[PDB]
C-alpha cells in the first residue's frame, strides 16, 4: 500500500473533486480526492471519439486513411480550418470532423450500435451529432477503463482491423517498448464541466493496464494538467516510469 500512498499525495495538490480508475483485466482500482466518481455517469465528450470511430469504419461509413475535407466554413478553433484522416482529428480532438461521421452514421444506426456494445447509458436522444458534447450519453469512469482495456486486448465486438485502426489513432508515445495510448475530453457545456483523460499503457509482453482520469473542471484550467496529472500517477504505480 505504500504505492497507493504516494498516488495518494500527489492528489494533494489537486483542488479539484476528481478519481483515477485503472483496470489490469482483473481488478479495478480508485485514486483520487473523490471517489465515488467512479461509479457515476458523466457525458463521455471527446472521449466519445474513440466508438464513433469503431463505429464508423465498422459500419462502412469510412475508412482511417479518407480525407475528411474541410467545407471551407471557419470552425470554433483556427486549428480546425483543414483537412483531417480520422487518425489526425482524434489527435487534435477535432469536433466537426467527428460530427459529420456521425452524420453520416446516422441516428438509427448509432443507437443501434450503442446498444450492441452497452456503452454507458446508451442514451442519443434527437441529434445525433450534440449527444456526447451536451448529453444525453453518460457513462461511469469505470465503464470507460473496460472500455478501452478491450480495445486495448482486441476484445471489443468490432472486426480486429477496426479495433486495431482506432487503437493507433490513439497512440502518444513510448518508453522503451511500453506504450501509451490516451484520448482527453473536456465537456465544457454542461454543468459541472467534465474532464477527462482514459487510455492504457500495453508493456512489451502484451500486458496492459488501463486508466480513466475523471475530474470536474471549471473554466480557466490549464489543458495539459489531465496529461500531467495522468502521467505522474502512472510514474508512481511503477507503471509507466519516467
Amino acid at each position: 500500500s505504500i504505492i497507493d500512498q504516494n498516488v495518494q499525495a500527489l492528489f494533494n495538490e489537486i483542488s479539484a473533486d476528481a478519481v483515477f480508475v485503472t483496470y489490469d483485466g482483473q481488478n479495478i482500482k480508485k485514486y483520487g480526492t473523490h471517489l465515488d466518481r467512479a461509479k457515476t455517469a458523466y457525458i463521455p465528450a471527446s472521449t466519445f471519439k474513440i466508438a464513433n470511430a469503431l463505429i464508423g469504419l465498422e459500419n462502412h461509413k469510412a475508412t482511417s486513411t479518407e480525407i475528411f475535407k474541410w467545407d471551407g466554413k471557419p470552425r470554433f478553433f483556427k486549428a480546425w480550418d483543414k483537412d483531417f484522416t480520422l487518425g489526425e482529428a482524434m489527435q487534435a480532438s477535432t469536433v466537426p470532423v467527428y460530427q459529420e461521421l456521425a452524420r453520416r452514421i446516422g441516428p438509427s444506426l448509432m443507437q443501434s450500435e450503442l446498444q450492441r456494445i452497452g456503452y454507458g447509458n446508451m442514451q442519443i436522444g434527437t441529434e445525433v451529432d450534440q449527444f456526447w458534447l451536451k448529453g444525453p450519453l453518460t457513462i461511469t469512469p469505470i465503464q470507460e477503463v473496460k472500455f478501452v482495456y478491450d480495445l486495448a486486448q482486441g476484445q471489443l465486438p468490432f472486426k480486429p482491423e477496426v479495433q486495431q485502426q482506432v487503437k493507433e489513432m490513439l497512440y502518444v508515445e513510448r518508453r522503451g517498448e511500453n506504450r501509451l495510448y490516451a484520448k482527453s475530453g473536456w465537456g465544457m457545456a454542461v454543468d459541472p464541466q467534465v474532464g477527462w483523460y482514459v487510455g492504457f499503457v500495453e508493456k512489451a509482453d502484451g500486458q496492459v493496464v488501463a486508466f480513466a482520469l475523471n475530474m470536474q473542471m471549471k473554466a480557466g484550467d490549464d489543458i495539459a494538467l489531465r496529461k500531467q496529472l495522468s502521467l505522474d500517477v502512472l510514474d508512481k504505480l511503477g507503471v509507466f516510469h519516467y
